[PDB]
């Protein structure tokens, strides 16, 4: 069975962590044709290290690879070092620019170590931020879609105060989020999605009974998106819509509106997609596991699940 | 098996709806002893009507009943009339005063018709409002607790604009919600509950990084509640806490924060408790169904679920 149906970048994450190890284990399990669609970004020295340990030298010749985040000393498995911090970011940066320029259609980043990156003197608050930075966009022009338990929920606003979010909300900002998320939905394998838009206020303002924000922001936005020919219901109260479970994409106005459903229903098997200008970036859903780095204990199931998700066919 | 363990008031709701019908069908299914703990508030004429329809004449003699919301004309099944609007409110008012005075320990209200009540010239924004009015409390001293799928979530604010909610939130208002909800928890059968408080902002402001509201409102409130000797964690991000599933009561800051989890996990089978003073009032979770009124085809499962919930053993 074939899980990779398009070109992808795989940044291998922290080269001292389990990222290199799981990168090889996942490519191992793909077919020859599948492997040629995955360009691996990271220091060759780290993939060599992981290949001797897991005894997968044969595979290195098949890998399509671009050097990024080279190290100036041998790989020290399990060790938190500024070097590996920088490697991680350079690798992820190489992968993202490859997506921007159109060489690949999406990016998967293997695990990072926050401390390592901070010790290099590099600001890192998460992939939403990094992606924005790298592409020259403001952080609010990149949207986060959570995916788990059949739910896809893009968020118009994210890591800010509720009040700050309400002040930023506009018809345009909603439109941008949905456009970004419908594009992302084609890649995920749902070309013509059914879309639901959450209300800002309870019961979507109930007309204007509970505030004017929905009549100013979400109602105008839904009518513009229909006129361009999208299938869009709402605004509706977030509680009531989610319960019906009959849409392929939900559009949350605030962080909590979209994160509560997801963390309740998909406590483990859930993906975070950061979406910019052509660029869909997902993490694997786990840490770098420095204490088992190079010990042959980590499997690639999380990485393979992520590849299946970003590599579905239209 | 016995579901009623204490004295309860059952206001029969709109006498032209299915309220009378479901009241009888639910009492039917209880044992003789259970029936004597439920005092039925409403116009006798409407219970007579529903007794012929559902063919339960035998039952009327066993009912403990207080006349309330008497009608001045025959019962008209299916019809929206100011009179039935007034009946509903009088019945529910009789039931609530019975709770206030200590004759019963909680109240269940069968379905009303909003239009009917409005056409009588009666202000009605829900049971929170009615209960406050009847008890001589301000509307913001009555809180709504949703209960479904093992989750209990009180809400500090409810049917208002998000902005209006943020402006109303204070340490005191949180404290009041929790005290009302802990009292309610004793009645529900959890005397000494473990409590979780949601953050106003994502990640509970993450200190003060994502807004100052949590440091001003929820953090001071939690410290006061501990010092009086309650078991209270938070504020935490709503998503993250709910996922742990290790508390008996969650404290939501906004409507949507508490209604999304509930309607997703218990999309039909959730109860709405209005709590004020010692008075816990619950609706059945459905409408008055005027199109089947009188046809004897209404299901009492929602009412029985509500009775089981408020008629809790410990
Ligand atoms: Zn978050
Ligand atoms: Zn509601």
């Amino acid at each position: 069975m074939t899980i990779v149906h398009r070109r992808l970048a795989l940044a291998i994450g922290d080269p001292h962590g389990i990222g290199p190890e799981i990168a090889l284990k996942a490519l191992q399990q793909l077919s020859a044709t599948e492997r040629s669609l995955i360009k691996v970004y990271g220091p060759w020295s780290a993939l060599e290290q992981a290949a001797q340990i897991c005894q997968m030298e044969s595979l290195l010749q098949d890998l399509i690879h671009e050097e990024a985040g080279s190290l100036a000393q041998p790989v020290q498995c399990g060790e938190i070092t500024p070097q590996a911090g920088l490697s991680t970011v350079q690798s992820a940066t190489a992968a993202i620019r490859a997506c921007e320029s159109g060489e690949v259609d999406a990016v998967i980043a293997c695990p990072h170590h926050e401390t390592a990156i901070h010790r290099a003197g590099i600001a890192f608050s998460g992939y939403p931020s990094l992606l924005a930075n790298v592409l020259g966009m403001n952080e609010d022009e990149v949207f986060l879609m959570l995916v788990g338990a059949g739910l896809r929920i893009v968020h118009v606003t994210l890591h800010e105060s509720v009040r700050s979010a309400l002040e930023r909300l506009s018809p345009q900002l909603v439109i941008n989020a949905v456009d970004a998320a419908v594009q992302t939905c084609t890649l995920l394998g749902v070309p013509k999605p059914q879309v639901a838009v959450f209300g800002i206020n309870p019961h979507a303002s109930e007309g204007q009974l509970f505030g004017l924000e929905d009549s100013q922001i979400t109602v105008p936005a839904v009518e513009t998106l229909r006129k361009r020919g999208l299938t869009v219901d709402g605004p509706m109260g977030a509680d009531m819509v989610l319960a019906q479970r009959k849409h392929d994409l939900y559009v949350a106005m605030l962080h909590d509106q979209g994160h509560i459903p997801i963390k309740l229903l998909a406590p483990n098997g859930a993906s975070a997609l950061s979406i910019g200008g052509r660029v869909v970036l997902s993490s694997v859903g786990h840490g770098s596991a420095m204490d088992i780095a190079g010990r042959g204990v980590a499997d690639a199931t999380a990485l393979l699940r992520t590849i299946a998700l970003l590599g579905a066919q239209p």
